[PDB]
């Protein structure tokens, strides 16, 4: 169980910490680390974890984009807790294809300003980072008994960047080369407790996802001053146009996926929703000519109980009744799951909860459960975890943290790892 | 597995006679570290032997590496000395508690130890496996003439990619023709081979056509 | 040393259990090998120290690095494992005499195996060094106080550069402060390297005003 004692000491340390916690974060919310680019961020880290003597590995694919994990080690007999935030933020500067003005400050900077922290790379992911390193710090400065050790995980490529087509290698990859990786090669513990920005609501099942790429084809080609008019939509030449009609009987087929595949889990309810991220076709710089093919990028969530071969004869069966020819092909696909034993964290953290924030939790949001979060690898590896940390998602988007919420997370971090980590395997 | 020792001497200076246990030189204790986990890795297969419906796992441990300190500068012996071991485990270990086993050993003999992973893999035994199973298995009869038997336990217990496809929700098994090179076979029978594209291209034309 | 076995196999299909000397992986037999030769090398020190005029000579040895195989492919244990040896010499050993030693310790086991030596230096002592040895005898007992010392062992017992300048004709000692690295010494007093020093300079004006 957490110590009687010993938790008043620990606390008292991490009031004390409190402008270190902010400093911290802000610092390494303000390095420009977008997923593709997270190394400069991992050497902070790196050298953060190294001088406050946690003894820092890199772990990682390629020199550049790796992760880092350190220890606090145990006396011996307990079970492991890991936390784990990840290192790459959603926004780079690069990106004009996707936002409005790429060039905001929100998306690349961080700041303290009222006592409260602004911007997209601390709510996701660093804020909710720099609360576990300070918690750690703080364990490890109060020395708190602790039998069991704690494992400190920085990852890479959380964010849901995925190579295709003709985009592969090390600039595209994520996922494939960050938490997984890190635990397949060593980071593995007992227990994992993944820090991002719930709101002080424990989730314990996530979404699995698939990515098919559709590309109608229409044809045959002609010259701008040869092309026949007028012509049905569905019937005409241009990929393009065929492709507009494909698009609304898609988002009406969207509306309703997520509502049929809605289900409830104790560690959540799943709702799976579907996105267009992404079209093309032809090309810009030669337009003279309709283009006999285009495509079309689609985001689907899966609950953790579908199979992405059931949605895709779905998808396939839209575009049948409206009697084009299509390929749906699939390019990425990933499990969801629900923590199986979870138990013993959700009971540590449950009681380290109402401590600090002093209610019971709640069931979490939905698309907090419904979404890509990093207890996904940790639980499909047979380590059983859950997701919980302070503030709005940075998918809502939320854009700041309150300091005050923020210790508050840092102490339930602390808590939990002191009754955890001392039970018995 | 790292075992240190010390403190660092020059050959003239090596103080002898010393126990084994007790040397300075981590490659000496090394060498009484690996006679007790070769006793552990006898018991430890048997242990952990465990039979399930897709076949018998037998898990295996080999010491596959070892290497302390440099070649090229010997006049010192090492402080330290690693080894690194392959141990396989059935579906149901989880791999901190052969961990703690491995820790275990160490501590029986007095020694310092690290003791740290840096691969950890999952197995599997397919669910949901009967169809891809029961295709196989007609196509095996037509082309073989007697019906499958269980499979040898190495090959239900080393890394072969059906563990990625269970991981991954595809039932999926394991088949072909000849003895495994691990074994170490080293030729196949054309007569052999043209079987297994039979077993092969029968199975498609059963499994294919069946409605998921 | 580099010690066979095989065949090599693939970690799902070892052989257990067997005799450590019977072991197919070559790490398993080079760690009982390690054991008679750290005996060896006990009583090797012993039977071939020599008095000198120069001091006497405590001849050690030390395995000073192994390896096998790679730590990046570890599937398959070696079949071969190689130790690395550093053993001093007495100005008077033979080195095939001492390789024949160790040839013999491997085959009391019934080891298959390869003694390779890859390094070969003599040492000697000083012939005609009255002249050297008297300048500086005079030097020391006017800084230092009281008649030099016969030198520790570990010190006559190592290479130093003198084995050079002797091998060539060129009567020499070595003299310095302070106790050896090899030892380990971490520091000198300032006040001992001064007295090193005027000793080093009187030695000089003594030997350097003779003809030759
Ligand atoms: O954890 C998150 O909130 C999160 C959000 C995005 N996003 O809003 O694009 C991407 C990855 C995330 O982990
Ligand atoms: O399938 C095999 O038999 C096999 C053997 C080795 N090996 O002996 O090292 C490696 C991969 C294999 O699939
Ligand atoms: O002179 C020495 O003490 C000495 C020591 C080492 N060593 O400890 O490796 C090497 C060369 C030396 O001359
Ligand atoms: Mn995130």
């Amino acid at each position: 169980m957490a110590g009687s004692n010993d938790v008043a000491k620990v606390m008292k340390t991490l009031d004390g910490m409190r402008e270190g916690l902010i400093q911290t974060a802000v610092e390494l919310g303000s390095i420009e680390a977008p997923t593709g680019r997270e190394g400069a961020a991992g050497d902070y880290v790196y050298e953060w974890m190294a001088r406050n003597g946690f003894g820092p590995e890199r772990v990682g694919v390629f020199d550049d984009r790796f992760n880092v994990v350190g220890r606090l080690r145990g006396t011996g007999g307990g079970a492991s807790l890991s936390f784990n935030s990840h290192l790459d933020t959603i926004m780079a500067r690069e990106d004009t294809a996707r936002f409005a003005d790429a060039n905001d400050r929100i998306y690349h900077e961080a700041w303290h300003e009222e006592g409260r922290i602004y911007g997209y790379s601390v709510v996701n992911c660093k804020g909710p980072m720099a609360c576990w390193l300070i918690a750690a710090k703080a364990l490890k400065e109060a020395g708190a008994a602790l039998k069991g050790d704690v494992v400190l995980t920085a990852v890479c490529g959380e964010i849901d960047c995925e190579p295709v087509d003709e985009f592969q290698g090390h600039d595209y990859l994520a996922e494939d080369i960050g938490a997984r990786y890190a635990i397949s090669h060593g980071a593995i513990s007992d227990y994992a407790l993944v820090a991002e920005a719930t709101n002080f609501k424990p989730a314990w099942v996530e979404a699995g996802k698939v990515f098919l790429k559709v590309t109608v084809f229409a044809g045959p080609s002609r010259y701008t001053p040869y092309v026949p008019r007028p012509v049905a939509a569905l019937d005409s030449p241009n990929a393009i146009v065929r492709m507009a009609k494909l698009v609304e009987a898609l988002e009406e087929w969207a509306d309703n996926y997520e509502k049929r595949y809605t289900r409830e889990y104790g560690g959540g309810t799943v709702v799976p929703k579907v996105a267009i991220g992404a079209i093309r076709g032809g090309v810009p710089y030669k337009i003279y000519r309709f283009p006999e093919l285009c495509s079309i990028y689609m985001d689907i969530r899966l609950n953790p109980d579908t199979n992405p071969l059931v949605v895709q004869r779905e998808v396939e069966a839209v575009v049948s009744k409206l009697g084009l020819k299509a390929e749906v092909k699939p390019f990425l696909f990933r499990r969801g799951y629900e923590a199986q034993g979870i138990e013993p964290l959700q009971n540590a953290l449950e009681v380290a909860h109402r401590e600090v924030v002093g209610r019971p939790t709640e069931r979490p949001g939905s698309p907090e459960c419904s979404m890509w979060r990093d207890t996904n690898p940790y639980n499909e590896l047979g380590i059983p975890s859950l997701t919980y940390g302070c503030g709005g998602g940075a998918g809502g988007g939320n854009t700041y943290f309150l300091v005050d919420d923020m210790l508050k997370a840092a102490k339930v971090y602390a808590m939990t790892a002191m009754d955890l980590c001392n039970r018995t395997p």
